[PDB]
């Protein structure tokens, strides 16, 4: 392809693996806070310097692709005016500066060397090296465009806040711009810029070994003291505060890298619709790095602010990693043939159900050893989690098997697509379940019945599939294994657990109209209903039309999304006790 995309999911489990493995040392007390602030100066006051003076001297300016860099800084100073006026005319009158000052610097300031620079070398240190080069011209750059002015407004609460509320505005102005230049990343891309020209490129032999011991080690070490500093960091935000966070969540991670790709279409004019098309995804891929973890300790140096700021930047950091997942396949997909899509969404499944299935083991374990498992809603919500990991487990089985023999093939098959209609099915059956709980005039919910529908009415239907359909021994998806069957099959799982699921918690509603945890089922249930609907529309489509016309290839990548990473909507409701 034109960037090496099956790299992105080891690339992004290295990154926050490492992210994960600082937050569990963290809470382990395996490392003293006189460790974790040595770890801080480290990576802050050394490696990021080093990986920036490095980077500065070897970089040839001269054959930059300088569109790419006027694209991105006006997309960014594009979501920072946006931001910035919104807030400034949305929030509460005396401490709406500090507000739009940081808030766009969250909206458009990202973590583009702790993650961004190994995920582009991962997706192109091969396929485009130049686009490693974009990482150290965008963020500086960016970083002494957009952060003066959101330094200069938070300065602007400060001197506001501060009694004398009169002082000089060219103050305010130097004293924020001061803080622009003081930042280790502005500061050494000067110092980098000027060593350039001195050394004409070349760092000597001693000095570029020595840069490379402390620069490389910048990525793994920048992401484990940002593990360490993620140590409770998420207290709990009032529910107007996680209103706001959605919308700069969203700025940062969908808006941004939007209004970047739109701008390198529009500015970039290049000789080649591929190296176009290359640098335009290159643009979406730069806009979902998460928030910098330089924006907390703005927020922090600044004193105001630290709540939003730093949970925004720890939420951001997660949910840049499944939207950049996504992001990356959906944007290469349009390049692809039939058959190397086919393999592209298999591709997906198997990562996406690699981390799903994992989710979904550690949900298990908290449901069984919590015994809560035995519960008459939760042992129904239990058997929902087995049928997931099964539905992972098989997929995982079967991108492997899909190869082997043909009895395997079969037999994968069975338990991969059981499962799958026996986890739809459960979306049905705990509605219908959770209904049965608010009709509480009712005896004990049937629960032998309900597990023996759950799996055996999905076994009767794949039982069907193998007596009534015929074998496409070819076939890459899964979901079209038995052909057309296999659809009218899963399209009728769909339909009676759509329907199950609709009328119960319509029910339930109109009940209402008159622990449990029926909120969080209730919850899971319409997340997962979600998935059906979405499900249910591949089926018609493919079914009711003969031509997958394009949104077909969005929405087939959707249902892999959600057939096989299900598993995360339930570790997200119970997996976090
Ligand atoms: O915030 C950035 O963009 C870079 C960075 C500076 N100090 C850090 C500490 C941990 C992880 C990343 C960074």
């Amino acid at each position: 392809p034109s960037m090496s995309i099956t790299r992105l999911f080891p690339a992004l489990l290295e990154c926050f693996g490492i992210v994960l493995c600082g937050y569990i040392a963290g809470r382990a007390n395996v490392i003293t806070s006189t460790q974790a602030k040595g770890l801080g100066n480290f990576v802050s006051r050394f490696a990021l310097p080093a990986l920036l003076f490095k980077n500065m001297v070897v970089l040839n300016f001269s054959n930059v692709d300088w569109s790419f860099l006027y694209s991105i800084l006006i997309a960014k100073a594009s979501v920072f005016f946006i931001v910035c006026v919104l807030t400034l005319l949305v929030a509460s009158p005396d401490s709406r500066f500090s507000k739009a000052g940081l808030f766009p610097i969250f909206a458009t300031q990202s973590n583009d060397f702790a993650l961004g620079y190994p995920i582009v070398e991962a997706l192109y240190q091969t396929t485009y090296p130049e686009y490693l080069q974009y990482i150290y011209l965008v963020a500086p750059i960016s970083l002494m465009m957009l952060n003066p002015i959101g330094f200069i407004f938070c300065e602007i609460q400060k001197w506001k806040d501060t009694q004398n509320a009169s002082q000089n505005k060219i103050k305010i102005v130097g004293l924020g711009l001061l803080r622009v230049l003081q930042n280790p990343i502005v500061f050494m891309v000067f110092i980098g810029i000027a060593f350039n020209f001195i050394l004409d490129r070349k760092v000597p032999v001693y000095v570029e070994n020595f840069l490379d011991g402390l620069g490389n080690s910048f990525s793994g070490s920048a992401l484990f003291y940002l593990g360490l500093t993620m140590v409770g960091k998420i207290k709990r935000l009032k529910k107007s505060a996680f209103v706001v966070l959605i919308l700069l969540i969203t700025a940062k991670l969908l808006v941004l890298p939007l209004l970047c790709r739109e701008m390198v279409e529009l500015l970039d004019k290049g000789d080649s619709v591929v190296n176009h098309t290359s640098l335009s995804n290159y643009a979406f891929l730069y806009g979902v790095f998460p928030v910098a973890p330089g924006v907390a300790i703005f927020a922090t140096q600044f004193n105001m602010e630290v709540e939003i700021i730093t949970s925004g930047m720890v939420i951001s950091t997660f949910v840049s990693a499944p939207i950049m997942y996504v992001s990356a396949w959906l944007l290469t997909f349009p390049t692809m043939d039939p058959k190397p899509l086919a393999y592209a969404i298999q591709n997906v499944s198997f990562d996406i159900s690699i981390v799903s299935l994992i989710s979904l083991i550690w949900s298990l374990a908290i449901l069984l050893l919590s015994k809560k498992y035995k519960q008459l809603p939760h042992m129904l919500t239990t058997n929902l989690l087995i049928a997931q990991s099964i539905v992972c487990a098989g997929m995982m089985i079967w991108n492997f098997v899909k190869e082997k023999n043909f009895v395997g093939q079969i037999l994968v098959f069975v338990l991969l697509y059981s499962s799958l209609y026996s986890t739809y099915l459960w979306t049905g059956l705990l509605a219908i379940s959770l209904f049965l709980l608010k009709k509480r005039e009712r005896v004990q919910i049937p629960v032998g019945i309900i597990i023996i529908s759950g799996w055996g009415i999905p076994a009767l239907l794949v039982g069907v599939l193998l007596i009534t359909g015929k074998h496409n021994g070819d076939s890459i998806d899964s979901a079209f294994f038995y052909g057309k069957e296999q659809m009218i099959t899963t399209a009728v799982t769909l339909f009676c657990s759509i329907l199950i699921a609709g009328i119960s918690l319509m029910c339930m509603n109109q009940t209402a109209q008159a622990d449990q945890q029926l909120t969080r089922h209730v919850l899971l249930c319409l997340l997962l209903i979600i998935g059906l609907f979405a499900n249910l529309s591949s089926c018609l489509w493919w079914l009711f039309n003969q031509e997958p016309g394009r949104l077909y290839v969005e929405l087939q990548f959707f249902c892999a999304v959600f057939n096989f990473g299900q598993g995360f909507i339930s570790f997200g409701i119970f997996g976090l006790d």
